[PDB]
């Protein structure tokens, strides 16, 4: 059947994963989604030349029992790992998040992208060169996205659906 990647959403409250999710699956920007709901959003791409199914898991870090981030932690494929180019917390905690995901797989080598979002705000307190050089020393791509206006979404979640790809060929 028609293959499917299973994606997960993390990052610090606030850098845009939700915003980020629902620019992809409904191709609009939400102005305040509930910092607290996790959800899963499943839609139908075509990611070079071929048709696949996107199920992906907005996470919400609420520390009450989840049964979806606990299916989507131990079965997802890939991770996005968000931080928000004014919010130098949020590049800080990268570290926090690579950790969790390298721990919850049992792994040290699991699917990642950097995404550095809110790029169409002015006076960025994360420089390019800062994330680049991160993601150089992760051996991950970095892409920079804003969910408000869709500049490189598609992008984030393609790269990280050819990082799987790689992982499992
Ligand atoms: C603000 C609402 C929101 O979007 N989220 C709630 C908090 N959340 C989250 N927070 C933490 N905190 C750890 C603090 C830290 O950095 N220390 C060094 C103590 N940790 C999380 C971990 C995970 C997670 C668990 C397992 C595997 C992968 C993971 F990313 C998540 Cl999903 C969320 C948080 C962010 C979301
Ligand atoms: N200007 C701008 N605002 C954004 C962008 N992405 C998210 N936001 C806003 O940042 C706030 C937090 O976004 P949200 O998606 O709820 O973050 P989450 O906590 O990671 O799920 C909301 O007010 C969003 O409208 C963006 O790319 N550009
Ligand atoms: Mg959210």
């Amino acid at each position: 059947g028609m293959t499917e990647y299973k994606l997960v959403v993390v990052g610090a409250c606030g850098v845009g994963k939700s915003a980020l999710t629902i620019q992809l699956i409904q191709n609009h920007f939400v102005d305040e989604y509930d910092p607290t709901i996790e959800d899963s959003y499943r839609k139908q791409v075509v990611i070079d030349g071929e048709t696949c199914l996107l199920d992906i898991l907005d996470t919400a870090g609420q520390e009450e029992y989840s049964a979806m981030r606990d299916q989507y932690m131990r079965t997802g494929e890939g991770f996005l790992c968000v931080f928000a180019i004014n919010n130098t917390k949020s590049f800080e905690d990268i570290h926090h998040y690579r950790e969790q995901i390298k721990r919850v797989k049992d792994s040290e080598d699991v699917p990642m992208v950097l995404v550095g979002n809110k790029c169409d705000l002015p006076s960025r307190t994360v420089d390019t060169k800062q994330a680049q050089d991160l993601a150089r020393s992760y051996g991950i791509p970095f892409i920079e996205t804003s969910a408000k206006t869709r500049q490189g979404v598609d992008d984030a979640f393609y790269t990280l659906v050819r990082e799987i790809r790689k992982h499992k060929e």
